[PDB]
This record gives structure tokens, C-alpha cells and sequence, in this order.
């Protein structure tokens, strides 16, 4: 029986209309064009021989407005100002994007999902959705030239930009910047080996997945036994789980199914020791890539 | 280690601009507006009391052009002609869609992937990618009102429309129509219980996934032992696998990794009996939802 759950991304058209190519000397990547501003990773200023130990402050001073080229491929924009904010460049152009959507900037938190528009040379090429891992990486699909690809969520008609792609880590995962210019996690935008924080199971997302299983008639793992939130969170710290924090979205699932959160916290502790040959929604391992919001929307039609 | 593989959909903007709402009496769903034509499922003509045993021929005769309303939400189109082709209606409107992309119509084959734009009331709400299963269903995410949502692939700038959503099966999976009006599989657009053909593992996609594992440095399952294509396909018929048919995309992966296809056919036969506690790209079961094309594009950057 299919759970009715897929990896669902927002329709990407609104963001496609904001994507541009930024070139600086021998370097090129993607930028995001909103109003009179173009955001892009600052290592577009770095020549290939200094990617390991860049001096971005000196690099920025060496630039003029004519050091940058901004092109929209799907118009050439004259750059009239340039500034650096953290790991991003803010270029000012003389044309406001006529397709600028209603938007804000936000930081995404571990366990939360967002949509990514992967672009190359200013051309959108694919879209997918990821969850911010507890170690502030994402399990993405990014190749050379993808930097400046953007991640976002959408509230109503308002796009909430939360990610701009910067780099691939040694374990194949990815990270980038929020639009305040801070890198997610402790990462730096330099091409050197960097310490990787341990990843964890996202407990709230595992709980959501188990509710999705109940909503599909799969509840063999549900017992009257209960583990309290405080008891589970002590257990989580010793077992590579995030501490559980309940939300209204989770409570809706408890109300719909009639299964208490603490019943699923107990089930998680037992299932972590092993599924014993049984499957939950086609899986023999805990799934934490679906949020409570995903389950409410895709299965219950609740937004 | 992350494989670098995600469920990747095409950017949906080109298709969002073609989506409309179609209303017929008390029924409403989505349509696809291309040139002067609007395609939509024919059961928009059915009142709720006849969804089990509809007479679409008599229903169509009872309609006039003014029986239909077509609205674009993200202009109201006057309907000037109506016709039925299989399980779809072809409405003719008096305005050509100014955002009509270059397009064709095609039928997708089992094992092949395509992008879906899920819409409600003519408003796109999400995008995801699915593989046509060997029993001509897809493992989608569709709720009431999603009918007329469209599936497509993209070759260059040309959109290849291949699916229009029609119904949910008893096991939670989904099916719909090609744009020649034929339903995928043996399914009928009536709200009755229908025979479900058995699903199968898509062997060519499993082979692609094992190549992706090798490309990520995971090759413990590779042995000098080989099973021929003809020998495997005899085995497949007795073990719920599709018969393997090689392609140029698969051959590229063999050339890149230096591992022969027949080596992976042997590995599949052994892995089908059990992973013996080991994992491949984070999984303890065979994965068939990634195509050879997905692996070539996402990992090797080859399109
Ligand atoms: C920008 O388009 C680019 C996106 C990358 C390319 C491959 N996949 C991506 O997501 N970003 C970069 O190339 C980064 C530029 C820096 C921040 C100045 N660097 C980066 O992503 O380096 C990836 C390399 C290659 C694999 C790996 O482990 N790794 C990490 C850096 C470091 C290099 C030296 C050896 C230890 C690891
Ligand atoms: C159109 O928007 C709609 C899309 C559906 C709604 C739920 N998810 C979807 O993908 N399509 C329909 O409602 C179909 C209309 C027919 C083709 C005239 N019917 C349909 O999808 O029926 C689904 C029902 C409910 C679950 C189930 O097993 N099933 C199959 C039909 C039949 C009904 C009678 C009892 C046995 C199963």
C-alpha cells in the first residue's frame, strides 16, 4: 500500500524568474535578482589558485562595479554598486526585476524542509526538496557551477528565501548561506577540509512518519506503552536523536489518529533497536525526511 | 556518505503557465491550455451520482460549448468547441495561450521517470517526480480535486507531456491518461473496484542504482561472477523483476566504472535473497526509482 507521501517541492516558476548568471573574471555562478539587488556567493571573486586561503576583504577592494557581469538567460544588467555581507555579495543593478515576487528572507532550522532550484550558468535545471540536517548540511544534488542555487519555502504567495548554495562537504552532503550572509553550521567558504558535526535522527520527523503510517492503516508498532517527552529526550542524547519538541502540526496528527505522541516516542525507542523483519510504509529503517507539515498537507489536505 | 542522488523534477514554470481550471456544472478540475486547446479529464462531465457507471457518450451529447468554464488563475476563456478523445476532453477556446511552450505528446514507459505538477482548482501547488511502474501506476501524492494535473519530461526546451491525472487505486497508487486519451494500463475512468496488475522491480533501474553505488566508492557487492542478460531475464520472470533491456545510458555507466552489466545482474540475484545486514547507499533493499539517465545526469553531469 502506497503511503501517499512523495518528496514534494513548491512550484518553481516564481523563483525561476529571479535567477541570473554572475561572472567575475574567470569565475561564473548563479545569482538571485530581486528588486535592484543581485545576491551571489562571494567566492565568485576568487581566482582558482586562491580557493583554499581566500582574502575576501582584499578581493572586494580590488573590484569595481565593472568587475561584475549579470545576465538573465530565460537581458544584461549594469552593476551600479557592490557590497559584501558575510559569505554573499550584494550587487546593485540599474533595473528592478519586473518579476520580483513577494518575498522575505528567513533561516531554516534542522528538521525543516525546503525547496531547492538547482541552476547552472543562470539556467534552472532541476528542483528538489531537502531537510536541513541537525549538523547543518543538506543531502542535495549539486555539481560544479551550481553555486548560487537557491532554497526557499512559500507561505501563501510569499517566497521565503532561506538558502544559497556554497559547497560540497567530504561526505557528499552540501551546505550554503542564509541571506544574512552567515553560513549554515560552523562551515567556512574556503576549499579546505572542515570538521563535520555528527548528524542525528530528527525525532519530530520520525514521529510524523509514524503518524503517516497510522493514517495509512499501518499501526502494528503502536502499544499502550508510553515514553514521556522528557524521558525520551534524555534517551535521545545518548542515541543520536534530536530532542523532541512538539508542535501544533504534530498535535493535529495525534488528534486525527487518536494515538498519543508519547506512544510513538516509546515505539521509536523500540524500533531503533530493530524492526525485527517487519516493514513500516515499505521501510526497514526509521524515516526522518518527512515533516509533520508534509504529512498534514499530503495525506490530510491540511495547509 | 551521501550518494548525490535526489528525486529531481524539471523546473515547473513553463508548465505552470499552461494550467487552468475547468468547470462543468457542479464539477471542477484542472486543464492544460496549449495553443487554442484545453485538455482535461472527461469525468468533469459526470455528476457525482454517476461516477460508478458513467455514459460519457450520452454525457458529451448533452453538453454545449457554454456547459464549460475555463479560467486561468495565475482570464476567463470562452469555449468555442468541444470534443472527446478517449478519456480526455479537448475544448477549443478563442484565445491561444501566449505562454504556450514548445511541446509534444508522448507515452511514458515502465521504469521511465517524469515530473508531475500537482494542481488544485487550476492553481499549481507542488511538483514531484515519479517512475511509471510496470503495472502502469505511479506512486504519487494526489488528493480530491487533483485530476487534470499533468506529468511531463523535457528534451531541450521542448516539453513532452505524457500524463494527465485521473484516479487513485485501492492500494494508494495513481494512474491517468496519455494525451491520446488512452488510460495507462488496463484501467478505466470509472469509480469501481478494478483489477490491479502485479508490480515488479524495474531491473534496469536497479542496475543504475548499483552503478551509482560504485560511482560513490561502494562496491562490496561486485564480484567477478556474471549472469548473462538472457539468463537473468529467465530468472526475472520467476522473481517479480522486469526483463533487463540495456541502453546507451547504461553502457556509459559500465564504461565509467569498469564494471560489466552482467556483473550487476549477478549481484542483483544475490542481493534479492538478502543484503545480509549490509547497506548500499544507506539502504537494505534494492532501489528501482532512479533511472540510468538520473545517475548519468546527477552524478556524472551527463545530459
Ligand atoms: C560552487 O558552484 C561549488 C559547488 C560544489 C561543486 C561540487 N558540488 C558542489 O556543491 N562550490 C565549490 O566548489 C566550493 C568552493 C569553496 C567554498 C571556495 N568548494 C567545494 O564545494 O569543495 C568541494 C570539495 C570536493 C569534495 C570535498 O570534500 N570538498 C570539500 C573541500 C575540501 C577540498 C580539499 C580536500 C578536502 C575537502
Ligand atoms: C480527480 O481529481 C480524482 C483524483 C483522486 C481523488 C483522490 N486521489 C486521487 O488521485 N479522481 C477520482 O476521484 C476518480 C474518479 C473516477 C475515475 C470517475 N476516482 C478515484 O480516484 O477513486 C478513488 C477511490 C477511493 C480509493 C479507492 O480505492 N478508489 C478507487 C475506486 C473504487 C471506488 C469504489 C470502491 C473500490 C475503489
Amino acid at each position: 500500500h502506497h503511503s501517499g507521501l512523495v518528496k514534494m517541492s513548491h512550484p518553481s516558476g516564481d523563483v525561476e524568474a529571479c535567477m541570473v548568471q554572475v561572472t567575475c573574471g574567470s569565475m561564473t555562478l548563479n545569482g538571485l535578482w530581486l528588486d535592484n539587488t543581485v545576491w551571489c556567493p562571494r567566492h565568485v571573486m576568487c581566482p582558482a589558485d586562491q580557493l583554499s586561503d581566500p582574502n575576501y576583504d582584499a578581493l572586494l577592494i580590488s573590484m569595481t562595479n565593472h568587475s561584475f557581469s549579470v545576465q538573465k538567460h530565460i537581458a544584461n544588467l549594469r552593476v551600479v554598486g557592490h557590497a559584501m555581507q558575510g559569505t554573499l555579495l550584494k550587487l546593485t543593478v540599474d533595473v528592478a526585476n519586473p518579476s520580483t515576487p513577494a518575498y522575505t528572507f528567513t533561516t531554516v532550522k534542522p528538521g525543516a524542509a525546503f525547496s531547492v532550484l538547482a541552476c547552472y550558468n543562470g539556467r534552472p535545471t532541476g528542483t528538489f526538496t531537502v531537510v536541513m540536517r541537525p549538523n547543518y548540511t543538506i543531502k542535495g544534488s549539486f555539481l560544479c557551477g551550481s553555486c548560487g542555487s537557491v532554497g526557499y519555502t512559500k507561505e501563501g504567495s510569499v517566497i521565503n528565501f532561506c538558502y544559497m548554495h556554497q559547497m560540497e562537504l567530504a561526505n557528499g552532503t552540501h551546505t550554503g548561506s542564509a541571506f544574512d550572509g552567515t553560513m549554515y553550521g560552523a562551515f567556512m567558504d574556503k576549499q579546505v577540509h572542515q570538521v563535520q558535526l555528527t548528524d542525528k535522527y530528527c525525532s519530530v520527523n520520525v514521529v510524523a512518519w509514524l503518524y503517516a503510517a497510522i493514517l495509512n492503516g499501518c499501526a502494528w508498532f503502536v502499544k499502550p506503552n508510553r515514553t514521556s517527552v522528557v524521558s525520551f529526550n534524555e534517551w535521545a542524547l545518548a542515541n543520536q536523536f534530536t530532542e523532541f519538541v512538539g508542535t501544533q502540526s504534530v498535535d493535529m496528527l495525534a488528534v486525527k489518529t487518536g494515538v498519543a505522541i508519547e506512544q510513538l516516542l516509546y515505539a521509536i525507542q523500540q524500533l531503533y533497536t530493530g524492526f525485527q523483519g517487519k516493514q513500516i510504509l515499505g521501510s526497514t529503517m526509521l524515516e526522518d525526511e518527512f515533516t509533520p507539515e508534509d504529512v498534514n498537507m499530503q495525506i490530510m489536505g491540511v495547509v
